[PDB]
């Protein structure tokens, strides 16, 4: 295996200086990544893989072969969130965060809407299949449950499916932060599910801090999405580009906020809303600590700006 390198995007979102506070290894926190599957035994991933599930064709299955990445995309996205900080490969934004790999996309990267809807439900129910096992009314941020705190969706399309949208509303109202790619058509507004008001739409910058021209406009925040090196099957590494690559940077920063807030207070922040500019919710903190590029304030290119984990966490803890 090759010696560890830090991909430029990990440095760009200011993640490494947070790790001494937390690398996301606060046991209550998990990130669900709804994608093509994962290379579950990849040496730079395996120890962070808490659950590997499939919802393809209606069936929930944890058979390894059912849950394994047959495309490469999911393994790449997951390594950007949580590739381990060790002597090999790469390193994620939250290199100690627990991952749920929820395969909702086939070998080609296509998914049906009820498969993705079911994926969202699985992220809430978690490996034990029960939402609120101890009946205390708390799901996200409850160490007695195994619900994810972040659902990351590096996928999207022009289609708005109400069944999937209902699942999103359920997760959001459970206190789960939802993050998704704005899309790759240079379009005037984000694909769904990014375009849902409950969801953080993520646009893609390059290494010069320019918005990538394929990045769909009107995102909520933006993140590294060009020349992104991460993990790839089989026990390998590969470089990809797209708002799918920017998304996991934002999910990692969210995992760091919630892990650091929990470590200090014994609880997590509310998700918040698009318009939030206070330090009282996850999204408010993302918006006000982002590097504001382009026109001052929120803009159609960068949204609120480039996410910055070191400032986000400082805002969350102060
Ligand atoms: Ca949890
Ligand atoms: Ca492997
Ligand atoms: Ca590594
Ligand atoms: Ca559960
Ligand atoms: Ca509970
Ligand atoms: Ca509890
Ligand atoms: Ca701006």
């Amino acid at each position: 295996q090759p010696a560890q390198t830090i991909p430029w995007g990990i440095e760009r979102v200011k993640a490494p200086s947070v790790w001494s506070i937390t690398d996301g290894s606060v046991s209550v926190i998990q990130v669900a990544v709804l994608d093509t599957g994962v290379d579950y035994d990849h040496p730079d991933l395996a120890a962070n893989i808490a659950w590997c599930v499939s919802t393809l064709r209606g069936k929930v299955s944890t058979k390894l072969r059912d849950c394994a990445d047959q495309n490469g995309h999911g393994t790449h996205v997951i390594g950007t969130i949580a590739a381990l900080n060790n002597d090999i490969g790469v390193v994620g934004v939250a290199p100690g965060v627990q991952i749920y790999s929820v395969r909702v996309l086939d070998a080609r990267g296509s998914g049906s809407y009820s498969d993705i809807a079911i994926g969202i439900e699985q992220a809430i129910l978690g490996p034990d299949g029960v939402a609120d096992k101890d009946g205390d009314g708390i799901i996200a941020g409850d160490p007695d449950d195994d619900a994810a705190e972040v659902i990351s969706m590096s996928l999207g399309g022009p289609a708005d499916d109400s069944y999937l949208y209902d699942m999103i509303i359920q997760a959001y109202n459970a206190g789960i932060v939802i993050v998704a790619a704005s899309g790759n058509e240079g379009a005037p507004s984000p694909s769904y599910p990014a375009a849902y008001p409950e969801v953080i739409a993520v646009g893609a910058i390059d290494s010069n801090d320019n918005i990538a021209s394929f990045s769909n406009r009107q995102p909520e925040v933006s993140a590294p999405g060009v020349d992104i090196l991460s993990t790839y099957p089989d026990d390998s590494y590969e470089t990809l580009m797209g708002t799918a690559m920017a998304t996991p940077h934002v999910s990692g920063v969210v995992a760091l906020i919630q892990a650091a807030y929990y470590q200090k207070y014994g609880k997590i922040l509310p998700v918040g809303t698009f318009d939030d500019i206070s330090k009282n919710t996850v999204r408010g903190i993302l918006h006000i600590t982002a590097d504001d590029l382009g026109p001052t304030g929120w803009d159609a290119d960068y949204g609120y700006g480039v996410v910055r984990a070191a400032l986000a966490v400082q805002a969350a803890l102060g």
